[PDB]
């Protein structure tokens, strides 16, 4: 049904600006004895429904991920097949943060709507009000890739992302938990993705490694993978190369930046680079938002550059065998490849945190919004393919300058009096 | 009970069938067309065996239980044994000269149980017209071995876990409908129960297992695992991760090729790769059975070659993951613990058997080029006549049920299997050089 208006979760007066929580904190709460476990259940059941929707359902997980890149089809009546090929997503431009702000909100809203469906069909009548109230309080959790994980000093993929199965409530049965395949662990189709019905087939994707072109064999995958695609391995391994989360964690903490860091004062960790992003003063929106601005600054990195490295480190960015010292990080996977990154469910949790970093930076740089010579040109670009009710029109970056208009917030931005102390507590050395 | 172990029965149409390299076998089964009957048989039979209940002593859990935890009876032979530390221990022999022969029988038990389950599968699922062909493949099938010392082929320069062990799903034939195929969970990828193993009914619960790392004690939380894992157990990770810590096969492959030997190699001529260490095992002259077979021969070594058991101990570590507690930063790349590194629970990981199949093959190779070296040095002679509990056999001479003893399996061909490499005594030294030198 289109156009599909993207609004964020509708406003309820007894749910003022609910917050998007850190996914590790949220998971730990939901699985504690003092929680009803309803939000975890709702998220798992809803995302499972969404992933199981057919290709001709534009609110299926496949089609939502397909907005970003391959297989470069139409969405919501907006044509695809743009050229050479590429998707709706903005990369290397100043609208990178705002295009993705709307994309993350779309995902969140679709999940919320599926939660309501689940409740109507599965919850005892006397429990629906309670479950609905949890659905209205739920927002899409973020993965804090720059925060040291709880340990009863290491950055880690989310707890829940590393679990193949997850236990959920059986509505109306205080005892029953049931273990189910975890829809956050990976996404797979019922066949190899390169054999999907036209026009949905996922092709191999070109990459360059040590000055040679390789074909990343995503057409040969049935499941998304982190690090599991290696050259000169049998293609039956590539069908499901695994969620090799230990290697992703290693990459996050070894922080092999792709940038040349000659002349830098130090090689920062991912936490310290993030800290500098949020605390370095005097930068304009174009400098903060995108690689396009750049001779490049040293001892600081822009949001998109950090983002690009984290994608590489989560997905695996070396298909062909590297030299001896790099073998510890060998392997390629979806998140390192723009055309197919959005299929890995961690994509959305990562972009939730990029959205949070943007909100934080906005809060402490309120005068810098598409306001310099460079980013000014792009401010009024249509953020296709996303529709809103003004007449129905395309989103523009100014529409989402205030993320609260989309009826979510972050704890760190809600409590703005403390924001500089909180940035220091979380990410300061 | 008793379950009489014989090896797969002799069929005159199938003289001494061979145990194949499981990567070669996998490619034979899947590459030159869809010649997938043995692959289907192995997958379907092992799936049935893994899904048998605990009160079936030919269930996967109970067969794996023979080796170590939970330290119960099998085939009417009581548990309750203690090891050199005074801890509970299983029937398995470690640190004695019967290490190779105890495990030779164990591997044959597993192969025999699988074959019997293949026959049931065929009777239940294969139409009359296909029975002969499928029965022929079952009778020719033997347990494949994982050649941990051979470079993996490219369609080679590095050692790797088996292709098939790293696949979560596998495609099998539908016997009823030639041309039709189904993707199924791969029973070689991992083994799991339907609850955490620490909460199984008495007396089968798997406890945590105490291990030493850098001089300090750790309780490896195998009680909190539903699934076997390679490297997935890390200290101060949430227990929900431990329930199924994953098959982290890239880390296992890294360890195999980095070969972090646990022994003190001070003053060695060089630090051998796993392939070269295996070469040296097979080609170093003037060794006796005791020296070849066990870490017991020379304690100080464990305090320019390495014995079979010592190599086996390292390979178990490298497959399973041997660091639960977080190491120094320079060693983080190999952090993580898992079942294969822990004697009490290693047999639950399906790769255990493929590894031990190659340990059996290495023993057969060594025997072939060291004729007469067999429990007859001053140290190993005392163990020659040990009962290999709990394994029963029918003695044809006395017509009694008795335990296996090492001399019963001196000739592995009496158990009705062989290895290609041991077929031609004229060729074996060349083949050792071709593969490992």
């Amino acid at each position: 049904g289109s156009p599909y208006l993207i609004t964020g979760i509708p406003k309820d007066p007894k749910h003022p600006l609910p917050i998007r929580k850190d996914i590790d904190d949220w998971y730990l709460e939901q699985t504690s004895a003092g929680s009803n476990r309803i939000q975890l259940t709702l998220f798992v059941e809803a995302l499972t429904v969404i992933q199981n929707r057919p290709l001709n359902d534009q609110l299926s997980y496949f089609r939502l991920a397909g907005i970003h890149g391959a297989p470069w089809t139409e969405w919501d009546g907006v044509p695809g097949g743009q050229k050479n090929p590429t998707g709706f997503a903005v990369h290397n431009n100043y609208t990178f943060p705002t295009w993705h702000r709307v994309y993350v909100t779309l995902y969140e809203q679709v999940i919320y709507e599926a939660m309501l469906d689940f409740i109507k069909q599965n919850v005892p009548q006397n429990g629906k009000a309670d479950w609905e109230n949890e659905a209205k309080q739920w927002r899409l959790p973020y993965w804090d890739f720059a925060r040291f994980a709880r340990h009863g000093d290491e950055l880690r993929l989310p707890i829940l992302v590393t679990m193949p199965m997850v236990k959920v409530l059986v509505p109306g049965q205080p005892g029953k938990q049931l273990s189910k395949p975890n829809p956050l662990y990976r996404f797979q189709m019922q066949t190899l993705m390169g054999t999907l019905e036209r026009p949905y087939a996922i092709t191999s994707q070109k990459t360059e490694e040590h000055g040679w072109s390789f074909d990343l064999p995503f057409d040969k995958c049935q499941s998304t993978t982190k690090y599991g695609l290696l050259e000169n391995y049998n293609a039956d391994v590539w069908a499901d190369g695994g969620q090799n989360w230990l290697r992703a964690n290693l990459a996050l903490n070894e922080h092999p930046w792709y940038q040349n860091l000659d002349g830098w004062d130090s090689v920062p960790t991912l936490q310290d680079m993030t800290f500098r992003l949020l605390t370095t003063g005097g930068l304009n929106w174009g400098e903060f938002s995108s690689t396009r601005y750049d001779q490049a600054p040293k001892n600081w990195m822009n949001l998109e550059a950090i983002h690009n490295n984290v994608h590489n480190w989560v997905g695996g960015f070396m298909f062909s065998r590297p030299g001896r010292h790099d073998l510890k990080l060998w392997g390629a996977g979806h998140m390192s490849s723009v055309p197919v990154a959005a299929y890995d469910p961690i994509f959305w949790l990562h972009h939730c945190n990029i959205d949070r970093l943007t909100a934080i930076w906005q809060t402490v740089n309120s005068g810098s919004w598409f306001n310099d010579d460079k980013s000014k040109v792009s401010k009024d670009d249509d953020l296709r393919p996303f529709h809103r009710f003004c007449k129905v029109v395309f989103f523009r970056s100014d529409d989402v300058k205030d993320w609260r208009s989309l009826n979510y917030d972050y704890a760190i931005t809600k409590d703005a009096s403390r924001i500089r102390k909180e940035i220091s507590d979380l990410y300061g050395q």
